């Protein structure tokens, strides 16, 4: 298991435009496209981000190009984040994926506002820091994921993600 399977895991993988649990047009392994409600304005987004007249659909090379990206940016907002870098470089590299999860879903600014949750991680207080990250619009939303990416920091091991 590594943060990229693990985000192929809770994002799925879909070769055409999609809404995603927000409502929001996407494509890929979880490449936002807009928060727009045009489809058309998704569409030129994604000419955009492949670099080609699509039609919309795209090919698995393609998706896993955007992902590789998607990933490669949620690591460079953890690193260029006040916030975010001193709890990334507490952690184990395990944990270290949770946290690039948690960014890939949400982005930078939304994660450095869990606030109270970044200060108990680095703390290593991992029952008090998986409790206070419940405690969310995050969580509630998407329950199953963000149990997934709690326990991985609760607990430092792949489990959550085992047998999937
Ligand atoms: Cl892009
Ligand atoms: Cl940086
Ligand atoms: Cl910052
Ligand atoms: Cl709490
Ligand atoms: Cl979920
Ligand atoms: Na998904
Ligand atoms: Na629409
Ligand atoms: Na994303």
């Amino acid at each position: 298991m590594n943060i990229f399977e693990m985000l192929r895991i809770d994002e799925g993988l879909r070769l055409k435009i999609y809404k995603d649990t927000e409502g929001y047009y996407h494509i890929g392994i979880g490449h936002l496209l807009t928060k727009s409600p045009s489809l058309n304005a998704a569409k030129s987004e994604l000419d955009k981000a492949i670099g080609r007249n699509t039609n919309g659909v795209i090919t698995k090379d393609e998706a896993e190009k955007l992902f590789n990206q998607d990933v490669d940016a949620a690591v460079r907002g953890i690193l260029r984040n006040a916030k975010l870098k001193p709890v990334y470089d507490s952690l184990d590299a395990v944990r270290r994926a949770a946290l690039i999860n948690m960014v890939f879903q949400m982005g930078e600014t939304g994660v450095a506002g869990f606030t109270n949750s970044l200060r108990m991680l680095q703390q290593k207080r991992w029952d008090e820091a998986a409790v206070n990250l419940a405690k969310s619009r995050w969580y509630n939303q998407t329950p199953n994921r963000a149990k997934r990416v709690i326990t991985t920091f609760r607990t430092g091991t792949w489990d959550a993600y085992k047998n999937l």
